[PDB]
């Protein structure tokens, strides 16, 4: 099978063969497409094929497929699985696996960077205090005083599913949200439930608009424990606008380090339920989504008020005007503070170069158009015009449900 | 079998059951999603189940399912197919079919309007000259001096497929494009090929930037013929800006009537290969796509220059600033000239309301999120946050390829 994708702006046509390596299901069928649906212990029987597939991929990548070292490693893993029902990755395999999970992440526009990823091996961690220290070190390393460096920290893998490591936070750094009696929210409305969990667990909340949440960390399937990230490790950027001097008095700021902590990393059939990773922001994430979603900080009205825009009719495009100015502010602010950030134009242009490279050297690049096209100015980015094929390759990152729904409280 | 769609802004969850009446292939499989791919005769045996399927839904819709009139019609149609190899729709069936093809159009944000569609039955048409007359009357009816009204004109159905009616144009009203010795393009770069075929057939091209193309009409499978729409039926709008006095000096205009003319209408297995339809513009179509695509009029650079924005770096968001201004100008110009237009905020709000009606009254609404979300400001519109299921129902509009590949002269 050879599948073609066309770019409707350039007429460049690419041929995908990599989709033949794809195993898992998409959610779609011949009768229904679920491309806009957000959410569309293994036995020893299913584990060895998965291990073998991965090791075969690894050894081919190091140009040693079929070698004694490759054959010896297959035999070693087979013997480990039959005897212990699982196996341990070599450090080399773990690094390869985490880089490839990123390379394979079809919703990620930043993948040009995939091969530059600092992997912190935390498989010797045993307690939540230990997880805390590893996470502090990750944050300090990734932050690098504003010169952000991509990184991932990998905690011990699933055993029986009763002893999971989990970070309960969806991101290492996020602001608290507090639902008021009058139904208004102070802070980030996305984090209300988790903020209530933290408070119930003993957190003394400052009750302000930008309170950095504590970490809630679960080690070895035990009840999670609270830790406050040292404030001096949490780099923030006050938001100001290059022309509008009143922009600063909105009181906005955001944190520099986007660090996803709720995903599951699968490598060779092994499952890493705690694998916080971080890169740097594309400006629209903050300026479009975090600030302007109706369910988030929701600042459009206040910004448009201050700009003296005509707010009586949507057709004046006041929302669109205010949106651009907020996104100028975010980029200006990060740039003026020398904190790494990428604009949506630059990022999408780099993504297209990455995708074309991947088609030539790999035979494809699975991509999720719904997520790759930025949430403002869609069609003035080159990705809008690029047809994409979405399919699932392993190693991979997967969404996992919040642990408060599934955890067995021990007390 | 019972699929849920969630809205992530509102937490409203809807249950889709309509997808089980889905028929044709999506292009997706369990292994690969082709959601972003633009392009993912009937024998007596294939035709009767298609007719029955349609007639059943029709008789169902007027609450006469399993009635004598239902069975009598199914009998009549079966007789007609068996003896004639095709059949003819009753006027009522044709109106219902066309409205439902619009209702079923998964890529259409304006479907809240679907039941208000004027259907012009042009199945008695026999010549290209007749086609031209029907099309001018559609144009004048739909335009209505700027108070636009949705309409479709339906020409004779495919027979053996060697006698197809086709409007060669992709829309009834579009501007010409010409390659220049200088290397650049004058006019709409999208229409360069069509314009060459027009001149090749005899059209005397004015060679300007906004030359309304002539129609190339094909009747009964003959060679297409050229007709010019009367200039006074083509309502155009000069583009100006409410703040920027200089905007009018770019010399931009667009036409008021969006009228798609290259699709195939399938009703009850019958195929209507010439079925031009029109509604009214959503402003982003002109302001974002027609004006700002790099492969189109590509005017962002000129506008940014006149706004004196910092164009040295992408992170100044000069493209995005200029984009908003162009789209403000489009809406203001149409509104000032009293030509119906809808902004993307209003259209998408209407569509969410339409989806909710369709889930409650029909059990679902097929929708293609890639097309439904506006090409600018996506997430500040409510459709960005709405999960949608995409599936193909009939009656349907299907894209068909340009006939100049098909045709033999
Ligand atoms: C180097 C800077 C990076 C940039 C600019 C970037 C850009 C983005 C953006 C804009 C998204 C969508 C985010 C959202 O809408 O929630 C995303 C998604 C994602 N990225 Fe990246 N990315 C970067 C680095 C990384 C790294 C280091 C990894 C892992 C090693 C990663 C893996 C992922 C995954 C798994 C998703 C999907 C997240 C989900 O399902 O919620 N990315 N990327
Ligand atoms: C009443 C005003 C209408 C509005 C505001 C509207 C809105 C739109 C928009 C914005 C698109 C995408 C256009 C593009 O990006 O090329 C579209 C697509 C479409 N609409 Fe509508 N629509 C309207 C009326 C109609 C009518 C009257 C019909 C048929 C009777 C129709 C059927 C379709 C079809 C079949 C498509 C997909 C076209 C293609 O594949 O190129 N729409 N609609
Ligand atoms: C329901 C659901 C499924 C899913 N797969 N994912 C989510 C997280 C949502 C996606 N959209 C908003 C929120 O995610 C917010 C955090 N996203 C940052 C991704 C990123 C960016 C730069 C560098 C990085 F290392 C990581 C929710
Ligand atoms: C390759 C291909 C496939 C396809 N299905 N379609 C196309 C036409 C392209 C799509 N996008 C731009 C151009 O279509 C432009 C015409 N679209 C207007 C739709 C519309 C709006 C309002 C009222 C109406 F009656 C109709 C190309
Ligand atoms: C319903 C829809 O799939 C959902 O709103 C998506 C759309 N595209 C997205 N794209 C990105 N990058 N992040 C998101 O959270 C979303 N949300
Ligand atoms: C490749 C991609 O599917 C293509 O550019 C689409 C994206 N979404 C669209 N949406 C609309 N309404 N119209 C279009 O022409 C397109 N083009
Ligand atoms: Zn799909």
């Amino acid at each position: 099978r050879f599948l073609k994708v066309k770019n409707w702006e350039t007429d460049v046509v690419l041929t995908d063969t990599l989709h033949l390596k794809s195993t898992l299901e998409t959610g779609c069928t011949e009768h229904i497409c679920m491309g806009s649906i957000m959410l569309p212990v293994r036995t020893k029987d299913q584990l060895f094929p998965l291990a073998k597939e991965f090791l075969d991929q690894y050894y081919s990548s190091i140009k040693r497929f079929g070698s004694k070292a490759h054959m010896d490693r297959l035999e070693e893993v087979n013997k480990e699985i039959e005897s212990t029902s699982t196996y341990q990755l070599k450090d080399t395999e773990l690094i390869y696996g985490a880089k490839h999970a990123w390379r394979n992440a079809s919703r990620c526009v930043g993948r040009i960077q995939w091969s530059k990823l600092q992997v912190f091996d935390a498989r010797d961690c045993t307690t939540a205090h230990g997880m805390f220290n590893y996470i502090c070190n990750h944050v300090k390393y990734a932050t690098n005083k504003g010169n952000l460096r991509s990184a991932i920290t990998i905690f011990p893998q699933r055993t029986d599913g009763k002893h999971d490591f989990r970070v309960w936070n969806s991101q290492l750094i996020r602001y608290a949200g507090y639902k008021q009696p009058d139904g208004s929210t102070l802070g980030d409305p996305a984090n209300v439930q988790f903020t209530e969990i933290c408070i119930q667990q003993g957190w003394k909340a400052p009750r302000g608009r930008f309170d950095v949440l504590p970490l809630l960390l679960q080690a070895n399937g035990n009840d999670p424990e609270l830790f406050q990230i040292p404030p001096e490790l949490v780099l923030e950027v006050p938001i100001r606008h290059p022309k509008f001097d009143w922009f600063k008095d909105l009181g906005l700021k955001w944190y520099g380090l986007p660090a996803v902590s709720n995903m599951l990393l699968e490598i060779g059939g092994l499952e890493f339920s705690a694998c916080p990773f971080s890169g740097w922001y594309m400006g629209t994430e903050i300026g479009v989504r975090d600030y302007c979603d109706n369910s988030r900080y929701n600042i459009l009205e206040e910004v448009a008020k201050k700009m003296d825009l005509d707010m009586r009719k949507t057709s004046s495009l006041w929302k669109d005007q205010a949106l651009v100015e907020i996104n100028i502010a975010v980029l200006y602010s990060f740039q003026s503070d020398k904190v790494t950030i990428v604009d949506h134009h630059s990022a999408t242009e780099s993504f297209i170069k990455h995708m074309e490279n991947e088609y030539r050297c790999r035979g494809g690049c699975p991509a999720d158009w719904v997520w790759i096209v930025p949430p403002m100015s869609g069609s003035i980015t080159p990705v809008f015009h690029q047809e994409m094929l979405n399919y699932r390759l392993t190693p991979s990152f997967e969404y996992q449900p919040d642990p408060w729904n599934t955890h067995v409280w021990k007390g």
